[PDB]
RNA sequence: UACCUGGUUGAUCCUGCCAGUAGCAUAUGCUUGUCUCAAAGAUUAAGCCAUGCAUGUCUAAGUACGCACGGCCGGUACAGUG
């Protein structure tokens, strides 16, 4: 299931602005970039060894 | 430039120290147009201190839901500045 999907969202509702809402950035949140980054760890060991 | 002048005796020479003389430091006095460098609360009290300042710091790359601002496109977690 998605934690994406279920982000607590916040709204802002101030006089002479359009009304927003807002979303935090969600940490320990699995990504391709935390993904390619073990990839390079792993890597950086292969050439090590080799 | 390895230089001298004077002071004891009625007069001569000498030992001898002193005064003058030149440099360096500090202080001070009088005077003082221009320009270039430039020391400067050590000496006496490592005495005592009013007030202000003398050490802070962010990149693409630790943490941003302060609308403090700010475009989306709209379920697009997070634009970006901060």
């Amino acid at each position: 299931d998605d934690v994406r999907q279920y982000v607590v969202r916040k709204p802002l509702n101030k006089e002479g602005k359009k009304p927003r809402t807002k979303a935090p950035k969600i940490q320990r949140l699995v990504t391709p970039r935390v993904l390619q980054h073990k990839r390079r760890r792993i890597a950086l060991k292969k050439q090590r060894t080799k």
